[PDB]
């Protein structure tokens, strides 16, 4: 079975963990807990073969940024996040994340994913940005960035709603298995993941992530 490796980066807060327990569970988690690392093996059909997707999350904070990188050798495509609703965490894809990604990982392509779609219109959300001089950022203001860093393809997203989740990931794909057609991308089966609320769903005993010889490793139940 082709696999393919996947890493996820961003500030923290912008939601890396929700995009990655709502796309291959369908789930939504209760508590905001902070990311060290964690895995997430799923199956996808890519019109009609099996294909194993390797997710790996990240953490955010900048107290990880000596440990991040063991997440990067071998990887095949990042997903560099901002919340369409944090102008920081958009501005620290050009500070930050664009930076880390290439100068590990030279010729390793880039998505950029906007998160959460659900409060761009969200009057609150709105008036406290406005308090401060901001705005929301927008699918022009995206897209240019994603120029900027060399992506190769920019998509907007809600973990919440799911509204454009499924494309964030089928375009990770494609993004990476650049001689199939991909005409159809069946959604994720996960087989496992290191991550609590992910692994109960496969039930309805998470994976453990460890350091090896090799970089990051799982380890069964
Ligand atoms: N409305 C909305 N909230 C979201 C969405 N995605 C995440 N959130 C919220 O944003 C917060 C952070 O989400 P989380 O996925 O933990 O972010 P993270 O990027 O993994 N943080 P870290 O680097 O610290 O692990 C949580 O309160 C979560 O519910 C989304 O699509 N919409
Ligand atoms: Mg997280």
């Amino acid at each position: 079975m082709q696999a393919i490796k996947c890493v996820v980066v961003g500030d923290g807060a912008v939601g890396k963990t929700c995009l990655l327990i709502s796309y291959t569970t369908n789930a939504f988690p209760g508590e905001y807990i902070p990311t060290v690392f964690d895995n997430y093996s799923a199956n996808v059909m890519v019109d009609g073969k099996p294909v194993n997707l390797g997710l790996w999350d990240t953490a955010g904070q900048e107290d990880y940024d000596r440990l991040r990188p063991l997440s990067y050798p071998q990887t095949d495509v990042f997903l560099i996040c901002f919340s369409l609703v944090s102008p920081a965490s958009f501005e620290n894809v050009r500070a930050k994340w664009y930076p880390e990604v290439r100068h590990h990982c030279p010729n390793t392509p880039i998505i950029l994913v906007g998160t959460k779609l659900d409060l761009r219109d969200d009057k609150d959300t709105i008036e406290k940005l406005k308090e401060k001089k901001l705005t929301p950022i927008t699918y022009p203001q995206g897209l240019a960035m994603a120029k900027e860093i060399g992506a190769v393809k920019y998509l907007e997203c809600s973990a919440l709603t799911q509204r454009g989740l499924k494309t964030v990931f089928d375009e990770a794909i494609r993004a990476v298995l650049q001689n199939r057609h991909s005409m159809e991308i069946s959604p994720p089966v996960l087989i496992s993941s290191s991550n609590p609320t992910a692994a109960a769903r496969i039930s309805e005993a998470p994976s453990q992530v460890h350091i090896s010889t090799t970089g990051l490793i799982v380890t069964p139940p």
